[PDB]
């Protein structure tokens, strides 16, 4: 029993964190095979013009108490790739994957190439993450684990004025309409990840919380009309299909659970809580719920 | 900016998780140097869990009855001893991944990270607090016994908890790494119940200072309170008494924000009376009590 916001074990990623210093700026890098990946802002910026002036020896890379020697450098979108002379002996089996809004991942927050904490979070529909980052956290990475393979999906680049965070995939493409420059940028109006709230309601049912259940069902169209009124993301047939296993395990049809969600949106919780929360939680995917309520290991 | 429930990086602990099997029972063990620590109930039988005599069950065992597996490698048990509710299995190999470590016993209100494991394999990491009733609100399934709680301040791992059982309310009970239970619990299937739980007041205050640090001030008021009047009000909402030690501990946060502890106490009294009125504090509609004053300083400053 119990339901916690759970991150993946971070050990495979900890063995990849390095410190990258260029001039006065120090941030984190990801050392995989013989390449160190880091945000290109470590160097109104013209990154090609700034990079052409830098030599390999201008980049100081430190893995623990060992200085790695940079033998090449190149830029791919907003990520800088520093070729080093040594392949990381701790390089795990990995992939670079780009995620969709609503998908969750673990973040290993780092400062000076040293991991300080690990937390779980979701890519918001407005492409920001509600992270916990201070100055020097740039280059910290987001990941998931599938059996023994680490899928890297995020690299931290910046904080927006509202306290939320923006970054890229490991190929340097930003999530959202953001640019790596000190300029006026703002996160768009955010929405609630509907499929994730439903997954969390199924997690509460599996954990013995049933007060919000009712005899009613609804249509996909009727529910989307309601969800649009409360700034909730539209629920698709794909989402309904994905929730199938949880619907079969609890005996509560996905549209039956939608009628519970509609009643909670129109009437509130009335002093009650669900899994120790007075708000509807949207940072657990249907897969996260199945993984935690079944105990999958890595 | 931001405030998340943050766990310590688990890598140093992952390299210590092993699987311990005795008979038909399999659970997790903690391999440090040449010793594997695990709950002693791994030696129990299905028919003897109400009143097990662990000394009598252990005397009948030999080293080869304990199967210890570290990854795909079987470790050889060369000795065994019991210390309170923990079984210590001496093995013929020191763990090359043994980090710098200490065994620490924590007090209620203290937080730690949990590396939940099944069959010696880590499945997840989450943040926890030792409740005032000495239970933890964890997320554990059958076979999670032996999973450990820890803090990693600097490069040293301080092991503070080992999971032993789930009580009927869905909460969890366990021991320190010396085998002493937290709370009035025993490792028997006899009727046991967690005592009435209360809110960790010093932690809620720490989290209110964290909200002030991140720019949230809506909940502050022009009032103050004596410590005794605050405690008279707090007890009515099932909040733990706030001691002078707690007031002293909150001193640094008070100096950083410019809000006296007893003024923050008056803001908490008002929140307990009024609720949040559709508002949130650090993205939460409830008053959070699983961040200590130390956690707030570490996450907000470094
Ligand atoms: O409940 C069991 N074990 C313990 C326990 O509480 N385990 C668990 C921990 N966390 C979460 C859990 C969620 C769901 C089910 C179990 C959970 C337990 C019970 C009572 C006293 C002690 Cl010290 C330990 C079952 C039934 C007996 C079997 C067991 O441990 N055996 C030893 C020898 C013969 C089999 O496993
Ligand atoms: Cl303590």
């Amino acid at each position: 029993s119990g339901f916690r916001k759970m991150a993946f074990p971070s050990g495979k990623v900890e063995g990849c964190m390095v410190q990258v210093t260029c001039g006065t700026t120090t941030l984190n890098g990801l050392w995989l095979d013989d390449v160190v990946y880091c945000p290109r802002h470590v160097i109104n910026p013209n990154y090609e013009d700034l990079l052409i002036r830098k030599s390999n020896h201008n980049f100081l890379v430190q893995a623990g108490n060992v200085q790695l020697r940079v033998i090449g450098h190149s830029m791919q979108n907003c990520v800088l790739k520093l070729k080093v002379d040594t392949a990381n002996p701790k390089t795990p089996k990995y992939k670079f994957v780009r995620i969709q809004p609503g998908q969750t991942f673990s973040v290993l927050a780092c400062y000076n190439g040293s991991p300080s904490g690990v937390y779980q979070c979701a890519m918001r529909p407005n492409f920001t993450i509600k992270g916990s980052f201070l100055n020097g956290s740039c280059g910290s990475v987001g990941f998931n684990i599938d059996y023994d393979c680490v899928s890297f999906c995020y690299m931290h680049h910046m904080e927006l004025p509202t306290g939320v965070h923006a970054g890229t995939d490991l190929e340097g493409n930003f999530y959202g309409p953001f640019v790596d420059r000190q300029t006026a940028q703002a996160a768009g109006t955010d929405t609630t990840i509907t499929v994730n709230v439903l997954a969390w309601l199924y997690a509460a049912v599996i954990n013995g919380d049933r007060w919000f259940l009712n005899r009613f069902t609804t249509t996909l169209n009727d529910f989307n009309l309601v969800a649009m009124k409360y700034n909730y993301e539209p629920l698709t047939q794909d989402h309904v299909d994905i929730l199938g296993p949880l619907s079969a395990q609890t005996g509560i049809a996905v549209l039956d659970m939608c009628a519970s969600l509609k009643e909670l949106l129109q009437n509130g919780m009335n002093g009650r809580t669900i899994l120790g929360s007075a708000l509807l939680e949207d940072e657990f995917t249907p897969f996260d719920v199945v993984r935690q309520c079944s105990g999958v290991t890595f």
